[PDB]
């Protein structure tokens, strides 16, 4: 009876590092989505740049053809 | 029957033990991933950002070049 107490003590050890287990697993889909999340955003401002290269460089042709 | 007692409270304990050595491990575990997720998080943020600027210089790019046509 003393061991029903000493295997509760168990058995809620083993839980605890069970919900631990899940808890690395949740925060490891979080990170992963994180992180597609900034391949994401690397693609869309390389793009972004250059669209902005482009502005610029058909901006200098009218300015050089002005003077 | 005396010395099976012993033993099963020994082995009791032990399960216990491995098991809350486990937790801390994972403890760390846990943190090793979050630790990593808010790198990306303000990443994120700053990918947002800068963004927001590189916008921001287009259209004054595309202003001028519809003044200066």
């Amino acid at each position: 009876r003393k061991i029903q107490v000493l295997q509760q003590q168990a058995d809620d050890a083993e839980e605890r590092a069970e919900r631990l287990q899940r808890e690395v697993e949740g925060e490891r889909r979080a990170r992963e989505q994180a992180e597609a999340e900034v391949a994401s955003l690397n693609r869309r401002i390389q793009l972004v740049e250059e669209e902005l290269d482009r502005a610029q460089e058909r901006l200098a042709t009218a300015l050089q053809k002005l003077e």
